[PDB]
């Protein structure tokens, strides 16, 4: 895969932009300056083979970059990027990982280390399917773990209930592996939103299948649980992008 | 008013973030380096009293920063910033001025030049209401003119049709002063979308009032014209934020 060009400049530009101008009324600023954050980020993977990472590699970076998160507003999502982010709406209704400082800085970027100077590979990064799972998931797994650990109150989880090949809830997704296990006693309820894509066959429904498994896990952690399928607010967003869908017929 | 801190750092950071990662398959890259754009921008307003700026102050900066725009995709807006930008969807459905490089770099920032060293103030600025209109609109007016001048194909204009105090089309708005007068013969049609806010009294309607005045102006410039009120895709977007509104009842 192709690494992002000028990684340091993009990281530092996004960091400064975020610092001074983004999410000012939703997320607090962190204590560390952008250069200190770059040093913590770079040392996690630099001067090592591209697959020499595990869940602790970016530990310092994430500790330094973690923000306190707004109560009742944290959202997790699996297999529904556009829909979840369109619904959260850049932190106005819910916050997603990609709205936090670390998620904003590295979203969509590609990078990897190498042992030879300059310590990172500017020409090519592995198909990651070539790296073991703990390495492949080193950054985003730790991002998701730190994010979930800071969640408070009600949390929302949006999932795809229309994918015949991937259940709505799975223990090996980032949510199953890194977020649910790190929700603390500060969380009080897991609110699931099941997206039923317009025009496609419904695969998963609340109260059945993997959603029933999720419900049991949530309750075992003493949290409340609720689940809804295409709640109106979400359905209207789907309809805005496909207004002639049968599901969008008006009275 | 309190200006944006570290203006050069924020500008340069947004410029590099844009260059390497934003709108990559939607808008072309600009040839000038971010440092060259900062020099142009800073030369436009520094060492000048804010009240002395005019439409030509930022003309050379906009010449350096202007991108060719995708045919049929340009959108103009009046009174409906949030709805227009949500519908345009970060360049995927329509382009707005805020998706272009200059628009993205200066969006929401506040700055002011001064005559004493260092030629601008990063701690305090005079309220700009005291300045003449050509100085108050120096930057965004020139931005709007340059952007409209680059439009080709069909252009869309979304307006507020539910404000009894502000007509949907006004000769003195940015659209009437800077955009409509700058559309070239590469533009073929002006498509008007009238937004009727949910739960509010309908004020303006296509073919009547200020919208008929606009229709006449458009036709006089030999562009085709069409107008719709709350087309389905826009209605659904409004409904996502107020799903229980009478106008949003589904079958």
């Amino acid at each position: 895969i192709v690494p992002t060009r000028e990684l340091e400049n993009v990281f530092l530009g996004r960091c400064k932009d975020y610092e001074i101008t983004r999410y000012l009324d939703i997320l607090p600023r962190v204590r560390s300056d952008c250069s200190a954050l770059w040093k913590d980020f770079f040392k996690a993977f630099s001067f090592k083979n591209p697959c020499d990472l595990d869940l602790g590699s970016y530990k310092d970076f994430f500790t330094s970059a973690q923000q306190q998160l707004p109560k009742n507003k944290v959202m997790f999502w699996s297999g529904v990027y556009d829909e979840a982010h369109d619904y959260a709406n850049t932190g106005r209704k819910y916050i997603t990982l990609e709205d936090t400082l670390p998620g904003y800085m590295l979203n969509s970027l590609v990078w990897c280390g190498q042992r030879a100077n300059p310590g990172f590979n500017e020409k090519v990064c592995p198909d990651f399917k070539t790296c073991p799972v703990q390495a492949r998931e080193s950054f985003w797994g730790m991002a998701s773990s730190s994010y979930a650990h800071s969640a408070e109150g009600e949390v929302t989880y949006m999932v795809d209930g229309s994918n015949p090949k991937v259940p709505a809830y799975r223990p090996d997704s980032f949510f199953g592996k890194y977020e649910l296990p790190n929700l603390t006693n500060k969380v009080t309820r897991v609110k699931v939103i099941v997206l039923h894509r317009l025009g496609e066959k419904i695969i998963e429904k609340c109260g059945a299948g993997s959603l029933l498994d999720l419900e049991k896990l949530v309750k075992a952690k003493h949290f409340a649980f609720d689940c809804v399928e295409n709640p109106r607010a979400v359905l209207f967003l789907l309809c805005s992008d496909n207004p002639n869908a049968r599901e969008c017929r008006l009275a």
